[PDB]
């Protein structure tokens, strides 16, 4: 959520900085209900007051008849109970629109309507030149049978997979040499996290309130009928970040540098028709997540740190790829500045996205009530949160497969990757 | 499921084996409607005919006033329709009953009324004897600020935790080596299987119709609206057994040994009170599986194999435990035979559960429709299923934690795992 200050103090400028996301920010919509609001604040107060002062009344003169002044004190109670829902449900119109507001771009984003609008800032590696008709990982991962689609259908629906032998060994190898670069190398302390979360969690990070369709919820359960409403986890970005709601950080602490390897579940609503065949746009996918809790003067510096973690990874695997500034017309909700790092996918001929990192500025950390303080001084403020990807894993996959592949459909093994597998040079 | 014909032609005798279970057949029920049912299948199959001969005669004449005929085929196909409904729901109500039957103990199986009655077969190691009080896990947990069940309690709810650093970089080794064990020495093929599993799945493999309970569903997706009932896996048994369903293997491609490492989700219904505290009796919690499909000859020899792969990984980790043959009350529903391994845990002065290895018989190859062929022969038959954890690694870290700590609340790293910490011999 944005400061409700600088919502209060500036609206038009917010909603300038905002109509460069493609987002109208309602402004009369938000006076009209902020003005009704100071009316029954005003109401409510003076009959808490009351009510206080009339209870008063009735102990003092307990020690000294508490009939007359006792229905009073019951009529006042139902005025006041009235009053305060009357206040809570507009309290709850304002936060349907405060919360369903996307972070305000910072100025080094370039203005855009969309993903054709996007910069590109660097480049690494040169796409293989191939001697043979390039195979996908489908069609290699049928050849080897460690791909099976069906067999996922069988067991659960489409947008599944079921990975077998040296493949499946592959995939966790990837994940296993994601973790090991962050933990040792990038200052990154490792974490197990639930993959199901609440919906405190899902409103903190910014998935709720305008999101929920994107997620997987589960039924509550009968023995937690009234705290059991959870959704899966569609990023390890969700429960990482929440690590420091309600919390005040020793500014000496900062920054917090958190991995984890987590499954990731999303429901694809909308996506009828893109990427319907591969390891690309699934309902269950594998992520080595990297977030970062830091002082609001190092976020930016952090996310040139944390993107360079994530090239890093592709560097070592000697992935090709681009590196992407996102425009304000293709950034997601929390994020204030995104770069997406899109990996050279062989059989589409173009480059896909692998990772996607974003400063989210105090926009997570308003929501969570996350906060530093200098013991020097007696000011607390909001932190900065920072994720991306290390990679997306399914997607790392995707690209070994299909840049590796030899010409009889064996798929040799990175180098950096041999020794995640026994040394082994090939699969097949 | 049993044998409908085992069901047929012996009912006292299948009802008299199930009663070892404290399980009551309605032997008399069964009869009842298995009677109805003789009597609408006569009925059905006979309109069936007369319908499909009435079609037959309009067509005929169509060749050669198609009027009179085409009323009496409506009217017996209203007549048709009823009558399989009727059927069908007749044919619903003797799945309820036969669906919700346990397996048939095998005669190897020790007679008892519950876990009080459970033999002991074998006992390996000898229980540390300290020099200090002994910590739980949860105390050492908080000691090197590596468990957090607060957290987790923040991010989702109870019955969840949250690793942190080292003992979170533990727990990994942990599977890594479990994998790595079962990979390289054990003749087991790895997966990726989805961790969200269908009904026919569910049915496949004895969770359903009898366990609904004990697992957390999800609410169908929109644009998936009538095929994405799903259920979070509460054990990798459930999607790597239910890989062979509806599949006619060759004999010389069987055994297929299967090895899983998944996050494994339960409801815990019913466990109001026992594990109020730690990492025992979790919402989530992750195994590395070990699945077998066999030749119906080999499974009391695979049962023995898979046991003795489970127990391996206790007898590398220096973690003294007692292998116990569960009795017939004390059986999981679809088992005939199993042996549990119990590891030494300091802080409850006793031994606690860490793998359940089950030979399943043709129960859930009945389900499944999971059938064998030699080629030699024209003859077809339903495989045998195993399954048991090699092993549940929330309870290894809880007994690795206990038996391995030091005075000062240190944890040295089992020598077989210090490979897999890059040499490191403490947490701490
Ligand atoms: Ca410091
Ligand atoms: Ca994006
Ligand atoms: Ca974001
Ligand atoms: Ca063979
Ligand atoms: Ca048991
Ligand atoms: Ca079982």
């Amino acid at each position: 959520m944005l400061d409700p200050n600088l919502l209060r103090t500036e609206p038009d400028a917010v909603a300038e900085k905002l109509a460069r996301r493609g987002f109208k920010l309602d402004v009369d919509k938000l006076r009209a209900l902020e003005e009704r609001r100071k009316v029954l604040q005003v109401q409510t107060e003076n009959l808490q007051a009351e009510r206080n002062s009339r209870s008063k009344s009735i102990g003092q003169a307990k020690a000294r008849d508490i009939e007359p002044l006792r229905l009073e004190v019951n009529k006042l109670g139902e005025q006041l109970d009235a009053a305060k829902s009357e206040l809570e449900t507009l309290l709850a119109e304002i936060r349907d629109i405060a919360l369903a507001i996307p972070n305000i771009p910072h100025d080094d984003v370039p203005v855009g309507r969309d993903e054709n609008d996007n910069v590109e800032v660097s480049r690494w590696g040169t796409p293989r030149q191939f001697d043979f008709e390039v195979r996908d990982h489908v069609t290699l991962g049928e050849m080897h049978g460690g791909l099976d689609f069906a067999a996922a259908v069988k067991l659960t629906g489409s947008r599944f997979v079921v990975m077998k032998g040296q493949l499946a060994r592959l995939h966790r190898a990837l994940a296993q040499f994601m973790l090991d670069l962050h933990t040792e190398q990038h200052g990154y302390s490792e974490n197990y996290v639930p993959y199901l979360v609440n919906q405190d969690t899902l409103y903190g990070t910014g998935q709720l309130p305008k999101f929920a369709g994107d997620l997987f919820h589960t039924r509550p359960l009968e023995e937690e009928a009234d705290s059991s409403n959870y959704a899966l986890i569609p990023t390890a970005e969700v429960p990482l970040t929440n690590l420091v709601r309600d919390e005040i950080i020793d500014e000496d602490d900062l920054p917090i540098k958190m991995t984890a390897h987590t499954p990731c579940f999303r429901s694809e609503a909308g996506s009828y028709g893109r990427d319907t065949r591969g390891l690309i746009r699934m309902h269950q996918f594998d992520k080595v997540e990297m977030v970062q809790i830091v002082r609001p003067e190092d976020s930016m510096a952090a996310l040139e740190e944390m993107t360079g973690h994530a090239e890093k990874v592709l560097q070592l695997l000697g992935l090709p790829y681009r590196k992407v500034a996102l425009c304000t017309g293709d950034m997601g909700f929390s994020a204030c500045k995104t770069y997406d790092l899109e990996v050279w996918v062989p059989a589409q001929n173009t480059y896909r996205e692998i990772s996607s990192c974003s400063n989210v500025w105090d926009f997570q950390a308003r929501r969570m009530q996350a906060r530093c303080r200098s013991k020097s001084d007696k000011k607390t403020r909001l932190v900065h949160t920072l994720n991306g990807s290390g990679l997306a894993v399914g997607r790392t996959l995707v690209a070994l497969m299909e840049n590796y592949q030899q010409a009889d459909g064996r798929i040799e093994i990175p180098e950096v990757l041999r020794p995640y597998m026994r040394g082994l040079e090939y699969i097949g």
